[PDB]
Order: structure tokens, then C-alpha cells, then sequence
């Protein structure tokens, strides 16, 4: 499996557990209906011996549709 850690700034921390056949049918994740805002990514992959380290923070933006 692989936790998906995304934060909106300023906001708490959402997670996700992807599972193999869940990363391996959608091309790794897939975040479905965010509210608006620059959010904040780590990646951590769990293998049979344990969790290894968190990919460095990534940045991404959902639209405001309005502002
Ligand atoms: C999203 O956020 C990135 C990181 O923000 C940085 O840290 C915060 C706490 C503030 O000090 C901010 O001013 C810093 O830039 C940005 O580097 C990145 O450009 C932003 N992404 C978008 C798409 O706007």
C-alpha cells in the first residue's frame, strides 16, 4: 500500500491509503472534489518490512471557479 498525505494550508491533514490494485488501476492516486487551494503532498510506501520515508512535500492547486 502507499499513504497519500495532502494538506491545504492552514488546514488539517487528509490521508489516503492506496492499495497495489487501487495505485496500479488509477496510475498511482486520484483526489476527487477538493474544496479550492494550494495543498501540500507526501507519498509513503508500505512494504512487508516497513514504512519507508515520505516523498519531499509537492504543491498543488485546485481552481477557486470564482476568485
Ligand atoms: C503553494 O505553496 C508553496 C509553498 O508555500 C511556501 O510556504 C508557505 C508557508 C508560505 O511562506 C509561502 O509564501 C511559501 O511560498 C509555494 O512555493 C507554491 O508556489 C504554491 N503553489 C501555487 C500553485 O501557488
Amino acid at each position: 500500500l502507499y499513504e497519500v498525505s495532502y494538506r491545504r494550508y492552514g488546514d488539517e491533514e487528509l490521508h489516503l491509503c492506496v492499495s497495489r490494485k487501487h495505485f496500479a488501476l488509477e496510475r498511482g492516486c486520484r483526489l476527487r472534489g477538493l474544496s479550492p487551494g494550494n495543498y501540500s503532498v507526501r507519498i509513503r510506501a508500505t512494504s512487508l518490512a516497513g514504512n519507508g520515508s515520505w516523498t519531499e512535500p509537492t504543491y498543488f492547486y485546485v481552481t477557486d471557479y470564482l476568485d
